[PDB]
């Protein structure tokens, strides 16, 4: 069965992966540890758009916001560029998504205000959205440890998938919004070799990743079928037992994706 082949994928890799699917009008739901936690990385950022989005009107997305070399923390590959320029909101929410650029994510969390630099703000909109279960701690920072069996920072794949089939496919967006989000993670330039790389090209896919050390490598992705049937696709991995320095695999993210790609064909 289907869980044999996650499990010898986990086997072969040598990780722990976590998948989930909600199940459709077409599809049973697909799930292996989708209960299990797994490291958010960077695909909190995807739903911190979405909160950004939610917690403003668009025109919002034009604010001017300001920073300096000081606010730089972690991969940020378009943010380095604009220290002295700034950035908007809209400008952040791309980067975001698109180039996982921390400091936007660290700018937006900010722009979304309260305690906790923005994180609190972040995981209350996500108990919003009925998701009791993700919590983000921390901002970014390439100095953050998130030992494993810690629960901050923090999802499951079935808690991360419900909460990205609202926004991108379900009502938790209004229409001009929803189409912001979908856009950037349709555009996302960091996803080619995850979930992408598992489902056949005539597949549209949009997604968002993370990757982090003790070999964490994540995907969150809505795919649509040839014929215009969508899913929301959550592939979640560590390699814990490997240590700080273990190395994240990518193949595993496709692999996975492969066999989901196969229930739902």
């Amino acid at each position: 069965d289907l869980a044999d082949r996650f499990a010898e994928l986990e086997r072969r890799y040598d990780a722990r992966l976590g998948v989930y699917v909600p199940a459709t009008g077409t599809t049973a739901a697909i799930e292996y540890r989708a209960d299990e936690r797994f490291a958010f990385c960077s695909t909190f950022k995807a739903p911190l758009v979405a909160a950004v989005l939610h917690q403003n009107p668009l025109t919002h997305l034009d604010k001017l916001i300001t920073y300096t070399s000081d606010d730089i923390r972690s991969i940020s590959p378009v943010a380095q560029q604009h220290v002295q320029t700034g950035m908007t909101i809209g400008q952040l929410c791309d980067a975001a998504i698109r180039y996982s650029d921390g400091t936007a994510a660290n700018l937006l969390l900010a722009d979304l205000g309260g305690p906790g630099g923005g994180t609190a703000a972040f995981t209350g909109y996500l108990r919003s959205l009925g998701d009791t279960v993700s919590r983000l701690d921390a901002e970014e920072s390439e100095l953050n440890r998130d030992p494993p069996g810690d629960e901050r920072d923090t999802t499951t794949p079935h808690a991360i998938a419900l909460v990205l089939q609202q926004l991108v496919l379900g009502n938790a967006l209004p229409p001009d919004k929803r189409a912001l989000l979908t856009d950037w993670m349709a555009r996302n330039t960091t996803g080619a070799k995850r979930i992408r790389a598992g489902f056949p090209a005539d597949w549209k896919v949009i997604d968002k990743t993370g990757t982090g050390d003790y070999g964490r490598a994540n995907d969150i992705a809505v795919v649509w079928s040839p014929t215009g049937v969508p899913y929301v696709v959550a592939v979640m991995s560590d390699r814990a037992g490997g240590g700080y320095d273990a190395e994240p695999r990518e193949a595993l993210l496709a692999e996975a994706a492969t066999c989901v790609a196969g229930v739902l064909a």
